[PDB]
């Protein structure tokens, strides 16, 4: 039958079919695969072998892979899905599993490797770092591939006993939508190798008929014995040439070892794999009818590679190939594909000029225009050698010339660009336009949807296409028929209409009229407008849904207008196939939603109003620009392009060679993405600071100034009398960044105050009176205060060194990380786990953690997802080393000739080293004294100060912090972590509970609590929650704290300065609410309240110090719960969906009872 | 070295001993609650080591068995092997206890300590192994050795208690 899939949905069709049990760990872009696996064996779908597919979640790839190898060594068919770091981890595993000539598929949704940054896009780097494992490897170019050759994978692993790995192009291939065949399970068993299965089953480990396997040999026997599988790996070619012909016959559907495609007489080849593979047929079709002799060699069967299979393929006229690599090899001689065509060229005596470039890393685009510039530089007279395509490399000179733009879309393929907001709907709504053009009408249909890395608020560009002839085109839209911007904010912010092809259709949604068009509309836009005559629509899709009663939800509204225009179908099929979708979309939200959706499909047809415009806006002319502020060089030149969504641009030369970004770069964004925004009310304000404490964007801040200071205030920038013997004299005001705010409304719910002294007004209406505000707010001098630190209030009076990041609003995780800034921020290394930690403290060219006035702040760096804890281990390492070099530079000053005041403040540094405070004040005595002290120095003494002014930034005494989620913490870095606790360093780690892999989706976790249904989970989670904090505690020396900021706020105040100030290992657990709990992230720190509250979450403290001075070092700081269990909940929608159901819920009461009564018999 | 090394043991990578205490995998394992776990010795106690074995397989979930091996690497007799492993249990420095989940469903204890009062002197027992006599700082390590295995001893009393 004919669906609209994805790669992953298409790999995972056949993996279930083809399997009996299914590890599986989180990875993007590979986690839908197994999402999508877990959720039909929650409903039941059989697979070949009549039963559920059994899906098991490990603590990491690397126990996934063993989970592998042991049940296929016992004997059931098992496969997994994995990609980029993940497959790295089951490298080890690999060579057992194809040592031991296991049947097995690993299916890899390809993905670049952190090398000197992330990259969660497609390349084929980690499928390359495995390619002499042993294993199979098998490429799929296209969506209708993936189900293809998956099935060819499963098939011919039972017949040659090697492993597969079955990878496609991530994101490329993986993510994008395509109405394919899709074949059936009847059809699949039917081609099964059954005797091969039952053969399978034999070897499996039994005791009654065991055997040995896995031993550890000697040199006498190891190196015969590896040779002994060489008929295994010769006969696989052939093997999965037959398995080839068998799908053939099914589907018609040709598959080779390498296909060939283009001129029979061609002089010019490429030699690709993947989806190039299909960029590059696209455009051998449109040069071979131009007349040009060229061709292409398809790679499917990468290894074992079989020269008698490739050169059977390539013609006797090739006289110039270029590889291409998508992967890059430091220092290589070249790229793996490359090394091979030039190796089976050269065994066999072909005279082939061989030139080999890479593509694509990190899912770079790759389209028709640098296909050509591929085989222009094959028509060279000296081609370049060992190049690039897709960069301007302006440093070494790889990147090929881009000369002209060719279009090679087949003629009556329809190309649409759909730019939305994050969350409105607008993406659900082109899958559900392609599911409803694939399934009614013969056209092929296409869908691939660029996201951005703001969690909320951010930019998505949908790329749509149909026609009668396949769609072969993967990669983005050059020429648009029809081009939708969903949010008028896009308008004259980012190039909308770039390409659209003349007389191509422009959708709007905007409460604009046509005499507002030219005031309202860019002058670039209205040139575009005209001079292509464009048809102009415009709706106002806001005011429909407000009218109805959908709120602000436009996505049925602007999908009805889309067919309307677009003149795809007739539109009074469109109409009934939208209707009919709403039917299975909101049947059972009730009789009134469902008839709000078709009164919004009724009114979309009728506002949707062609705009005429007059002529004369081809001849308009650009506004003058304002004199633009001076801002820094990065900024200029790197973070302004990348967010005008330019960064393709930006050449080699502009990035450093080891991916180091400057800090405190956010502030530069500025990005206004709030509804609303919070409103001072002074007279209401107690001036307690707890709504600074709670922003998870420091978009609230309060500020303090002498009366001389607020000269040039402006009118609005009320202020009041500050409270407190310490703030004396001072002035006192809260105030917020409008341009930053998220609108998220956490700092209006925690207002304390008797009348709230925060309302939450519409930006708009305040966004001019505010920003000059704020403005001024900023540009207040420091103001030395004696407020304590270890309070709420006095902190909040210190700088916040985490700000503006993209969290999304409400996030339960940024306001502990900001608080710690605020304590520690002057002195401290933050080694940060991968994870939405990372993704919002890290994603470049962006940087949320800034600096203080002195310059200073919390140097940031992320290694890798499991080596978080060893990562900052070495960190503390590191840093001691470094405070020794500068000890004995100090200590042989002591014995120059210096002034008696440094010889005073050398000894007291000398003391107090490892003393946080000590080390500051003799650290900055001496900076004072430098100097002067280098000035009356000479000789060998001068350079003996300039030594130690070399080391100057160790003086004060460094905090280590140790940042990452639960899912780092509780599984895949937990035995990285136990052993960094057990060692006893001055390290701290600080775990953001989310209970979830909050970044990936909302996957399955230990520290998931029992009847929790997250992904991976469907059917909710039996085993109870993991108690990494009593573990902890085991040790006795290790410091652990349980804390919740929504709970209390005295609590987590003492927590963390205990956890710093002990010289040893503390953990602090926090617990952090998310939106994949499936609340209203308003009320964030409401939600923490009701959780401790309710028994859900305990607050404790584990003092070892306690136990040294004769005390209880166990100390339950909440032992009484007043609210209900089984309410807390019915609040949150991971529990709600489950409801077997009931059953779960008792168990997780009776859970939090025996936790509750064993940390009383620790405290009594 | 590893985590399963005792206080002032040297071993290579620990010259010069090792400082922190043993990593007690027992005790983590039993948070849980629904692990069977098991510390036993055969050179101390015959019949110990045949109940939590097979409790240990009986029991429908997961079992994890701590068995204390005296090795070469010891510096020890191996033909009083089994005899090393009497001394180790009688001397506090290995203990035997037996977690069972199907107690506590059965509304009483999991936890039965095997071996409550030592009776044997825990520094002689080190002075008997050459991997703790090569560190004769040693008396500072001892000290807390010997400290160690008391809280260790008084924690499990507590749980039986
Ligand atoms: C070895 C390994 N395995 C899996 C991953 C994928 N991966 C992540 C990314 C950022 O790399 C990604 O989303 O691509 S983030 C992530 C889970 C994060 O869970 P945590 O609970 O630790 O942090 P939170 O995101 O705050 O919930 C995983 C599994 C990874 N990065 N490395
Ligand atoms: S509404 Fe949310 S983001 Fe805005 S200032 Fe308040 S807490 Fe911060
Ligand atoms: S929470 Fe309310 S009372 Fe407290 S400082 Fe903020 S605005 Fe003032
Ligand atoms: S932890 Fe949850 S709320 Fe915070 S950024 Fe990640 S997904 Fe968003
Ligand atoms: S006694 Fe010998 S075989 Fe036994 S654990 Fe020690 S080294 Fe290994
Ligand atoms: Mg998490």
């Amino acid at each position: 039958p004919k669906q609209t899939l994805d790669g992953n949905t298409a790999a995972a069709h056949v993996a279930y079919a083809m399997s009996e049990v299914a590890t599986i760990y989180p990875i993007t872009p590979s986690s839908p695969m197994a999402e999508i696996a877990d959720e039909w064996a929650a409903h039941g779908r059989k697979n070949i072998f009549g039963k559920t597919l059994q899906v098991a979640e490990m603590q990491s790839e690397a126990g996934a892979a063993g989970a592998v190898h042991g049940s296929l060594a016992a004997g059931a068919l098992t496969t997994t899905f994995t990609a980029s770091q993940g497959l790295l981890l089951m490298i080890p595993n690999m060579y057992k599993i194809a040592g031991e000539l296991l049947p097995c598929v690993f299916h890899v949704a390809a993905r670049a490797l952190s090398t000197h940054a992330l990259s969660i896009f497609g390349d084929h780097a980690d499928v390359m770092a495995a390619r002499q494992t042993g294993f199979a490897m098998l490429s799929s170019a296209s969506v209708q591939e993936v189900m293809d050759l998956a099935l060819v994978a499963h098939l011919a692993t039972l017949k040659a006993r090697v492993p597969f790995v079955h990878f496609f192009d991530g994101f490329r291939t993986s993510h994008e939508v395509q109405k394919i065949d899709v074949i059936e399970y009847e059809d699949m068993a039917k081609l099964v190798d059954w005797d091969a299965i039952r053969a399978f089953r034999q070897r499996a480990l039994n005791p009654e008929h065991p055997h040995q396997r896995g031993t550890a040999q000697n040199p006498d026997i190891y190196f015969q014995s590896r040779e002994a599988a060489n008929p295994y790996y010769l006969a696989t070619p052939g093997i999965v040439a037959q398995v080839m012909e068998q799908v053939a016959g099914l589907t018609g559907r040709h598959y080779h070892l390498f296909d060939y495609a283009g001129a029979p007489d061609a002089e010019r080849v490429i030699v690709s794999m993947g989806s190039s593979c299909e960029v590059i047929e696209e455009t051998v079709n449109y040069l071979v009818e131009k007349g040009e002799k060229v061709g292409l060699i398809k790679v499917r069967l990468f290894r074992p590679f079989s020269a008698e299979h490739f050169l059977k393929v390539l013609p006797a006229s090739v006289k110039r190939i270029a590889v291409l690599d998508r992967t890059k090899e430091p220092g290589s001689l070249g790229e793996p594909l490359y090394e091979d065509v030039q190796t089976v060229l050269a065994e066999h005596g072909k005279n082939i000029l061989v030139v080999g470039g890479r593509y694509g890393l990190g899912s770079k685009e790759f389209n028709p225009s640098m296909v050509k510039a591929v085989f222009d530089n094959l028509a060279a007279t000296t081609p370049k050698n060992k190049f690039t395509v897709g960069i301007t490399d302006d440093v070494t000179h790889t990147s090929l010339e881009i000369k002209e733009h060719i279009d090679t879309s087949p003629k009556g393929t329809f190309r649409c660009k759909f730019f939305g907001l994050g969350s409105d709907g607008t993406v659900g709504a082109n899958k559900n336009s392609i599911k409803i053009i694939g399934d009614h009408t013969d056209m092929y249909a296409q869908g691939y949807f660029v996201y951005d890395s703001k969690k909320s608020g951010g930019v998505t560009i949908s790329h749509l296409r149909f026609g009668k002839q396949p769609i072969q085109s993967a990669y983005l839209i050059d020429q648009a028929d029809l081009i939708a911007c969903h949010n008028p904010s896009y308008v004259g912010r980012y190039n909308l209409l770039e390409g659209i092809k003349p007389g191509g259709i422009f959708l709007l949604n905007s409460t604009w009229s046509a005499e507002e068009m030219d005031s309202r509309l860019p002058a670039d836009m209205k040139r575009t407008i005209a001079t292509k005559k464009l048809k102009f629509y415009n709706i106002d899709a806001v005011k429909i849904a407000q009218e109805i009663g959908l709120g602000s939800r436009i996505n049925v509204i602007m999908q009805t207008a889309f067919f309307k225009i677009a003149n795809v179908i007739p539109v009074d099929e469109a109409i009934k196939y939208i209707k009919d979708s709403i039917v299975k979309t909101y049947g059972k939200k009730g009789d009134k939603i469902l008839n709000m959706n078709f009164a919004a499909v009724d009114r979309a047809l009728e506002a949707l109003e062609e705009i005429k415009y007059p002529a004369s806006w081809a001849d308009a002319v650009d506004e003058a620009a304002a004199t633009v502020t001076e801002e820094p060089e990065f900024i200029q030149k790197v973070l302004r392009p990348i967010n005008a969504l330019k960064g393709d641009e930006l050449p080699v030369s502009t990035f450093t060679p080891d991916g180091v970004f400057p800090v405190g770069t956010t502030k530069y964004e500025k990005r206004g993405i709030a509804v609303n925004i919070p409103q001072w009310q002074p007279e209401n304000c107690i001036q307690c600071n707890q709504c600074s404490l709670v922003c998870p964007h420091a978009a609230i801040r309060p500020y303090l100034a002498k009366p001389a200071d607020l000269a040039g205030a402006p009118e609005t920038f009320v202020t009041k009398d500050a409270i407190g013997k310490e703030a004396a004299g001072l002035k006192f005001r809260i105030q917020v960044s409008p341009l930053d705010c998220t609108g998220c409304g956490n700092c209006a719910d925690v207002c304390p105050a008797k009348v709230k002294a925060l309302t939450m007004v519409p930006l708009e209406e305040v966004t001019a009176v505010e920003e000059a505000n704020y403005n001024f707010a900023e540009q207040l001098p420091e103001v030395k205060v004696n407020f304590n630190p270890a309070t709420v209030k006095g902190s909040q009076f210190r700088q916040p060194l985490l700000e503006f990041s993209g969290a999304c609003a409400g996030c339960g995780e940024t306001p502990y990380v900001k608080l710690v800034t605020q304590l520690f921020g002057d002195r401290m290394i933050i080694a940060n786990a991968t994870g939405c930690s990372s993704i919002w403290g890290g994603s470049a060219p962006a940087c949320p953690y800034t600096v203080n006035r002195q310059g200073h702040g919390p140097a940031w760096a992320s290694s890798l997802f499991e080596d978080n804890a060893e990562f900052g281990y070495g960190m503390a390492l590191a840093v001691a080393k470094r405070q020794d070099e500068l000890a004995t530079a100090i200590s042989k000053a002591l014995e120059a000739p210096v002034s008696a005041a440094f010889k005073a403040a050398c000894e007291g540094w000398l003391a107090g080293k490892d003393d946080a405070d000590r080390s500051r004040e003799y650290g900055d005595r001496i900076k004072a004294l430098l100097p002067g002290e280098i000035s009356q120095a000479s000789g060998e003494v001068k350079d003996l100060l300039l030594d130690i002014d070399r080391q100057k930034d160790y003086l004060t005494k460094k905090s280590i912090w140790i940042i990452g989620g639960d899912g780092w913490a509780y599984d895949i870095g937990y035995g990285g972590l136990d052993h960094v606790l057990a060692s006893g360093a001055n390290v701290n780690v600080l775990v953001l509970d989310t209970e979830v892999y909050s970044n990936t989706g909302g996957q399955s976790s230990k520290a998931t609590q029992t009847g929790a249904v997250a992904r991976f989970a469907a059917g909710g989670k039996f085993t109870k929650k993991k108690d990494l904090g009593l573990m902890a505690m085991s040790y006795g020396y290790v410091y652990v704290a349980s804390v919740a900021m929504g709970a209390s706020h005295s609590q987590l105040m003492k927590a963390l300065i205990e956890a710093e100030k002990y010289d040893g290992p503390s953990l602090i657990i926090a617990y952090a609410p998310c939106i994949n709990h499936g609340i209203n992230m308003t009320y964030s720190q409401r939600e923490a309240k009701k959780a401790v509250e309710a028994g859900y979450w305990p607050l404790y403290r584990y003092n070892p110090q306690l136990a040294q001075e004769g005390k209880n070092p166990f100390i339950l700081d909440y032992k009484t719960p007043t609210a209900s269990f089984r309410d807390f909940l019915m609040g949150e929608i991971r529990y709600t969906s489950l409801k077997k159901a009931e059953q779960l819920f008792a168990k997780a009461e009776a859970d939090a009872k025996a936790r509750l009564e064993q940390y009383k018999k620790l405290a009594e």
